[PDB]
Formats: C-alpha cells, structure tokens, sequence
RNA sequence: GCCCGGAUAGCUCAGUCGGUAGAGCAUCAGACUUUUAAUCUGAGGGUCCAGGGUUCAAGUCCCUGUUCGGGCG
C-alpha cells in the first residue's frame, strides 16, 4: 500500500534503532566529491577494476535496480552529477553483510560508499563497494517521475522536492548567486563601499507603496519595514562617503502574483560628482559584462510565454540603443504634443486623454495626465524594447526627488533600461535642494494623506541633512529578481525563489 | 545665533538663486579625485607651481582663513584626504569674480575647484584656483571645535555630522565592510553558494527569542519577521546543495542597549557530510585571515570599558585554545558536579541551584536547569578566554537543535569561540533524526504554552523535509556586529552600526 | 443562479449495447552476476459519488441529491 509506506518504513527504522543499528551514523568521512571522482576516472576503459584505489563517496539513491541476487546497481545523485555503484557480493565484505545492507536500502536513501572506481562492460563509470553505509533513510516514498516534476505546487511549497527530482532549479539558483557576485565584485573594483541601511524605519514615508507595521514592545511604539534604503544612502552620501551601494531586501504589503513578491532584493548605489548621463555608460558595462559572465555569449534567448510560447533573442552588446521619451513618442505617435513646460496644465492632460481614447490606451480611473503619458509610453513604447534601450529622459510628473533638466524644463533628468519590454535599471539625478526636496515631501505627503490630518509621511531627518549640504550626485536602482528572471528563462518570479510567498492552504 | 545663523544663510541662498546663480549646479567634472591628487603631485617640491596642468577637484569646506584681502586658504575635505586651496587674487580669473565668490563661501559648504596643482614655500600640496564653483551650500553652522563632537546621542541621531566632523567613523565602517567581504571571499572559494531565505515566516522559529510581528493584508495570515535562517537552510540541504551560505538580517523584538539592536546582521553556513569538529579548523583559518588581513597582524588590542580603561592584547594565532565545558568546568570549580549525562531529574536542578548558592551567583527567577548551568559556565569558565578559545561540547538541554554526542551521554555536539570573553560563533552538528527533532520540537511547544516566552513552536514542513532525509550535516553560526566591535576598538553596538536604533525622543 | 460532462483500485484510463469489475503506473514478494526508465513472474488494492425505480440480473437503462470541471450569469 503506496499510503502506508512511510508507516511501514518508520516501523522498519525503528527496529534498526532498537537493535544497535543506528540509521543516522554521527559522520562519514567523504574522501573524494561525485564531480571529482567523474572527472578524475572518467578515462578508464570499459571493464576496468582498479583494486588499488579505495575512495568513499555519499549521496542519495536515485535508483536500484536488482539484476542478481548478487549484483545491483544504485544510481548515487548529488552535486548535480550521477554515479553509479555496482553493488557486487564477490567484491564485498561478506555475503551476508552484502544481502543484510541491500535488503535495508530504499530509493531517496542518503547512503555513503567506501570502494574502489570501474567501469562495467557498457563504458559506465561507477564504483564497486567494499562496504555501503547507510546515513540518512528516506521515510517518504520519493516518486520516479520520468521528465521530472511537473506540478507547480509542491515544486514551490516543497523546494527539497524540486531541487531532488528536477536538475534545472540547481542552475537556476547558481546563476542568480553569480549575478549578485558579480555586481558585488564590479561596484566594488569601482571603489564602493557596501553598507547596511535599517530595514525598520520610525516613519513609512510619503510614498504610495504599503508598507509593513510591526509593533516594538520595549520602545512602545510601531515600526515600518523598508521599501527602499534611498533617503539612508543619500545622508551617508551628504556625511561623505561618495561612493556607496547595497543589495538588499525590501518589503511590500501588497498582494502576491506572478511577478511579485512580499519582499524582493534590490540593488541600489548613490555616487557623488556624477549624473544619469554618466551613470548610462556604468550600467552599459555592468549589464554587458554581466551578461558575457553568466551566459558566455552577448545572445538570450528568453520564451516570455513558456517553452512552448514565442522566442527572442535578446543581443547585449555594449552599445545600447538610446530614445528620448518626448522625440521618439512624437514619431510613433506622428502628431506633436505641447510643450513640456505646460506639462501640468489641464488642457496637455485633456489633449493626452482625447489621443489616448482615440488609441484605445485604457487608464486607471484617475486619469491625470501621468497616467495617460505613462500607459502612452508602455503602450507604444515598451513594444519596440524587446533588445535593452535606454528610456532617457522623463517627465516631472511620474518624477518626484529627481532633479530638474539641465536645458529643458518640466523634464526630470532620468533614464531607464528595457529589457524584454520590462524595466530592470533605472537612475536619477538627484535633487539636493533642501527647499525643493521639502516642497516636493509636504506635497507628496498631502496627496497621500488624501484629505487626513498629514503632518507626516515625511523625514524632518533627510530634510535636515540636505541642509548641511549634499554634492550634487546620481543614484541607481535595478531589480534583482527581474535580471535572473530574464537570465535564466523564467517567466514566473517563483521560479528564482527558494522559498517563494504561497497563499495558506484550506 | 545657530537658528539666526540658518535664518541668514537661507536668506543670502534664497537672494542667490533669485538673481540667477544657481547655488545647485547640475553636473560638475571631477577630474581627478582628492586621493589621487595627493598620491600623484606629491613629488613637487615647496615653491613649484604646474601651470601647465589644470584639473578639477570638490570637496567640502572645513575650514575656510583669511590672510590680506587678495589670498584666502580653503581647506578641503574628500575621501578622508585633506588639501588646501590657496586661492590668490593674480592667478584667478578676475578680482571682481575673486571677491564675489570669496564673500559667498564659508565653512561646510561644497565646493568644487579648477586650477593648477602646487605647493607653497611652507611645504604642503595645494590647488591654485582658476575658478571655483559652489556646488552645495551648508545652511546650517558647523561646530567648530576640536577632537570633535564628544555627544554620543548627537553622533549616533546624526551619523552625517560625525562623518563630517570625526574620521574614525569611516575607518570604522570600511573595517565592518572589509569583514563581510573577506567572509564571502573564503566561503566562496570553499565552494560554498550564497542564498537568500524568506525574512517573513507564517509561525515563529530559527532561534531562541522573541519575534515581530506583522499582518499581510491582502492574505489574511500574521507573517513573523526572522530569527534565524537555520530551518530554510537545512531544508536547502536537505534538497541537495551540500554547502550553503547566507549573510543575513535578524529581528529581536526585545530591549536595546550597548550590545543589542532590534535587527542585526549574523552569518550563518551549512556544510553536509562534516561534524562540529571539521569546522574548528576552517572557524581557526577564518578568524586568523580576518585578523591578519584586516589588523595586518595575529595580535589585536582591545578596550573592552572604554579606551581610557585597561587594554587587553589578544593573539589570533591559528592554534586556538580548546576547552571541555563540563570537564574543565569540574576541574576549576574542584568538586563533581552531577552527572548530568544520563541525570536530568529534579535532583540534578536542586544541586544545581545550591551549587549557585555556594558559589555565590545571581541566577535568573526561572531557575530552570538550563539557565543555571549557563550561569555557572559564564561566571567560571570566561574570565580567562581573553585570547580566542573553543569550547568542545555543552550539555543537550541546551541544545533543541544539535545532535547528541556520538560517545558521551547527555552532551551534545557543539563548540562555541569565545574571545575577550565573548562569543562571536558557534557550530553544530545538526539533528538529522526526524523522531528526535519532532521530539525536542513538542517539548518546546509545550514549554512555550506553560509561560515561557523564548520558546519555539512546531514546524511540520521542516519535519516533512527531514522525513524526507538529511543527511549528516554541521551548521556554524557568527555574529558579525561583535566581530565588527572586537575588531574596531568598539565597546558599542551603536559605534559599528550605520544608524542605530535610538529612543524616540 | 441555469445547462452540460465525469464521478471506477493509491494515481491515470477501459469497462464496449448489463452477463461484472479490467489495463498501465505506484507498493509488496520471487527469478536472474553487467543493468541504466532494467526485464519477466504474480499478489494485494474498488464496491463502482449517494439514494431510489426498470430489468432475471444494472457502474455499464432512467430520475433525484453531493462534488468537481466547462459553458451560460
Ligand atoms: N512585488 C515586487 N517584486 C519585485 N520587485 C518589485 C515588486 N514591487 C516593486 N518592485 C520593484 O519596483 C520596480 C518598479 O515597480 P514600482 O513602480 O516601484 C511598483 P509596481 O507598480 O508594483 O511595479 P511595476 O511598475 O513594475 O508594475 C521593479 O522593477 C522592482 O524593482
Ligand atoms: N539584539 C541583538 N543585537 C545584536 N546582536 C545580537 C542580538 N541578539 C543576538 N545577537 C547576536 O547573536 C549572536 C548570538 O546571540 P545569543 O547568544 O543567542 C544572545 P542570548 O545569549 O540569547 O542573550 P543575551 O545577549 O542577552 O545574553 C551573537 O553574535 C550576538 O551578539
Ligand atoms: N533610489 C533611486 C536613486 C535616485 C535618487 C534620486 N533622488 C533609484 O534607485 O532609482
Ligand atoms: N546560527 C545559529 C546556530 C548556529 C549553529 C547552527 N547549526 C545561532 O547563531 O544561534
Ligand atoms: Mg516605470
Ligand atoms: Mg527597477
Ligand atoms: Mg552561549
Ligand atoms: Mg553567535
Ligand atoms: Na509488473
């Protein structure tokens, strides 16, 4: 009975624990690993033996086939690597010790093995034990499903499950290891300094995202998870630090699908002395570099709906397309809009509504012109941005806390990276302006108030450090989770999770 | 006068900016930073002046000195680099630009400078400005004063203002990035692969303390913030990565003091197939490679009440001390103490407890077995762990998460390094049986429900994952604010943090 | 809410027009000293989603109820 075989398999552990024969031995001592033993006698001949070598391995049963009651053969699994082991009575201790281990061994069983490596006469290399060990029974009877796990519901509530049975979620979790590696090793041959910003604030901030309320007991008083380590950087930045950076982790109270998780790792550096317009060249290089590192090649290919879905071959080399949102909207649009000046006058926000209406652009009820400049952009815009292009300059009004343009007015000075006709980088010009920046907070705070009491949502701390003078300086922001998710051809955010956030069941 | 000082200087900006002059420059060239500029013209000699070469620098203003109307020395302030723009009437630009900018800037404010590269007849490298551009005018009245600001509450409230005002800071702070970095170096070439566990649980556990708690909105659950990514990582290698890593953040909703914080960063790694033994010699090679590449020695002084208290040399030389926590306990103390390996009654807790009242120890109210053993350990075995020491093993009650000791009874697999009487990691052998961990899991629940606030509950998928097997495993554990604090001179969990958690006052 | 189609061993499907529960996979037992998704030999495992009427006899004729899935709201 399939039901009962973790009963009947904890009752048979049991009785090993009973008689002096205990399954969970305290250490074995691995002479060679799996990947270095395939690569070290990989040469052997078919039929080779080498008697004069003794070597202990461990790893997971993966299969058990019994040509003999003498002769069988385990297929050990780990490091992302398979190895057989020829399990032969004549070459064993003793044939009762030989019967008495294998009638003990399981699929999924953690076994360590101490024997001599060969090849059978079908050219595998496997290793013929003296003396197998058991160190971890498997009480759940682990699936031999061919093409591996399917279901993706135990493959995310059960990540173990999915990293034994499917090879692939390995790969995927490495490159995102290298990915942070690499930004880590390249803003830090820059000259930066990696920090730790609080990811617990007194104040949420002005901004629209929900943040997470906790309450502190000892202190007497709630606190707000972070949703960005922006306004710490800039006043280390302002102490004088000019070169700063972390990867971290923020949170957000809002709901979980596809592409979204509660919390997120983001990269975020801030340096002095520079703009966005010096900060393209940096992200050409880290992007390029990053993508030439982990993949070997300038090419992706990404399959945005499944494997099943359409293909395309993305190319990262090193000089990226750039469009300016105002000159390249009016050639995909035709027509001209007004002038950027008259941006926040309602006549722009009603000739932007009307053209929108007229191409079907549908927009969240407020229909500010934002809204319908940001859904013209996605809209016409986003489509073409299939290779990385550099978005590079935007309106002030989608722009808070970015300063304004050095020629042009009403445009905040800001570009954006495109990839797969989705974000993955962006960066600002920062606004030092104590005045400015207290302006742009108390309005941000109203509107999030909406009609409350407001007198909050703010930082009289940033506002007091900006007093003491901040150089003028440029921050950047990319999504971690985005970059694996377009490196490792993962269409779902789940997928370069370990332990992605699932809705409880019942 | 610091109130009518900003009031002042916000009406001169405001007047600035009125008549064009914009005091916030969008860009500005630096063409060589202020540390190269000293590492590169350093050769001249006093006297020489480059008026071939032109180069742009900024920097702030510390301290601005006036000697005739036609030369002013500025003195820069960078990357911890100090220079000194002498700035003269003859080689600026114009005297009516000369004394309309020497009348705008002042102390604090950020500056950038074109000229030439010099140095005066006194001997000291200066810039001889062509034209200097105000990028970031400082509102507020920097204090002057020497040695500093000593306000513990204005340094730690404002982390800018000792920044700009006290160099160690950054020492200090490049010190704790140097530490981070070096651990991910070493755990990466052992093969090691960084992960990234969830920092919201649904149900409390990872470690012994008290939790925060949220409430998700659109799904209904009370998530709990992390105590420790022990569960994740051992269900990772349960699925089949042998070796992982993870330099993380941690949350305690308990007290703050001088070594505490609400969250805290600690590494922590797990490496199949090894035993709490195999990992005193790579916590030895680490700790000494810190030491030696940070220190640039294996000898380490420390001020444990302040600089002006007594000063302990420890030595990190690579053969640490080890030491038993119950043999050498029995040794030093002189008498035997009870068994303990197969006695765990009543009988044991109450010679415990008179043990604590012949020794002349405070122990807390619980008086529980576990907490008095821990107090006769601290008080008898740490006095003397100045120099890094190992301790072997420590009884299983204080153990829900290690494996029992393959030879002794009662004891379990677990070292723990001390230096300068504090514990900075410790490493198990991790419990690999799912009947035991189940066992150890309903005993802590139902220690949670009799009233004890720092217990753990259960966790059904961390027992799923183990009945699916683990195999033998040791985890190892650091904490890397203490290690920052040892390694800085630093009596203060405030002093190695960027912005501390402070009272809200 | 209305209509339609399934409710069958542990899982996936036959069971045809009733003459009765079968096949593969999964588990267990046996044979085989060179397998690789090893292969053969069997066993157990259902009570046919539930209750009624037709029929000598109905999972396999029909009517209700429950659930799931799809369409129609
Ligand atoms: N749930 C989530 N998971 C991951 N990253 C998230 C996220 N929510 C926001 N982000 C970050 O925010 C960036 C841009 O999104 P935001 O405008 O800030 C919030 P959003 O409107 O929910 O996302 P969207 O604009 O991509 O639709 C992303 O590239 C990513 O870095
Ligand atoms: N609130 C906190 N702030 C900073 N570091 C903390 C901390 N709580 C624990 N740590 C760190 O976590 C590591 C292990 O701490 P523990 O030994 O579990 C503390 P404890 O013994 O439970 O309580 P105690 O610190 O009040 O004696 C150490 O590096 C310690 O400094
Ligand atoms: N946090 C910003 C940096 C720019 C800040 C401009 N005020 C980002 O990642 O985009
Ligand atoms: N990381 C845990 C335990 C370390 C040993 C884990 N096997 C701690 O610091 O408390
Ligand atoms: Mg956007
Ligand atoms: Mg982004
Ligand atoms: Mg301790
Ligand atoms: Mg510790
Ligand atoms: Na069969």
């Amino acid at each position: 009975d399939p039901n009962q075989y973790y009963k009947i398999r904890s009752q048979a552990i049991h009785q090993l624990k009973v008689n002096g024969e205990d399954p969970y031995p305290h250490k074995f001592h691995v002479d060679i690993s799996l990947t270095d033993f395939i690569q070290k006698y990989s040469h052997l001949q078919p039929g080779d033996h080498l008697t004069d070598i003794t070597l202990k391995v461990a790893g997971r049963i993966h299969a058990k086939r019994a040509s003999g009651g003498k002769l069988i053969f385990y297929d050990l699994r780990g490091e992302g690597v398979k190895l057989q082991v020829m399990a032969n009575s004549r070459n064993y201790k003793s044939e009762e010790e030989f019967i008495h281990i294998n009638n003990k061994l399981r699929r999924g069983d953690i076994i360590g093995v101490q024997g001599n490596p060969g090849k059978t006469k079908k050219g595998e290399l496997s290793i013929i034990p003296y003396e197998i060990t058991l160190l971890s029974p498997c009480l759940h009877m682990l699936p031999h499903l061919h093409f591996g796990l399917k279901d993706k519901e135990t493959r995310y509530r059960q990540r173990y499950l999915d990293l034994i049975l499917n090879d692939f979620v390995r790969q995927k979790f490495i490159i995102r290891s290298k990915i942070i590696t690499y930004i880590r090793s390249f803003l830090d041959e820059l000259g930066f300094l990696e920090i730790e910003t609080p990811m617990m604030n007194i104040i949420p901030g002005g901004a629209v995202a929900k943040p997470f309320i906790t309450y502190h007991n000892e202190l007497d008083m709630n606190l707000y998870m972070r949703i960005a380590p922006e306004l710490y950087h800039k006043m280390l930045v302002v102490g004088g630090i000019d070169r700063v950076y972390e990867i971290g982790r923020q949170f957000r109270n809002e709901g979980i699908d596809l592409t979204h998780n509660p919390e997120f790792t983001t990269c975020e550096f801030y340096m002095a002395y520079a703009d966005y317009h010096d900060l393209m060249e940096i992200t050409e290089k880290m992007v390029s570099g990053m993508v030439k590192h982990i993949t070997g090649s300038y090419k992706v290919t990404y399959h945005p709906d499944g494997p099943e879905g359409q293909a395309y071959d993305v190319d990262f080399t090193p000089p990226f397309r750039r469009i300016n949102m105002v000159e390249e909207l009016e050639k995909a649009l035709g027509m001209k809009l007004p002038e950027t000046n008259l941006f926040e006058t309602e006549e722009t926000r009603k000739i932007l509504d009307d053209i929108c209406v007229a191409k079907a652009v549908e927009c969240p009820p407020p229909r500010t012109t934002a809204r319908l400049l940001d859904k013209l952009v996605g809209e016409f815009l986003e489509v073409t941005c299939i290779n990385p292009t550099f978005i590079c300059d935007h309106p002030q009004i989608m722009s808070p806390l970015a300063k304004w343009h050095r020629s042009k007015e009403g445009l905040t000075e800001r570009f954006e990276l495109f990839v797969m006709k989705k974000e993955i980088c962006n960066a600002y010009t920062e606004l030092n302006d104590p005045m400015r920046q207290r302006q742009l907070f108390e309005e941000q705070a109203k509107a999030k108030a909406a009609g409350d009491d407001e007198a909050m949502f703010i930082d009289e701390n940033f506002c007091t450090a900006l007093e003491y003078g901040l150089p003028p300086t440029a921050g950047w922001g990319m999504g971690i989770d985005r970059v694996a998710m377009f490196l490792t051809d993962s269409n779902n955010i789940k997928e370069v999770l370990l332990f992605p956030a699932m809705k409880p069941e019942d």
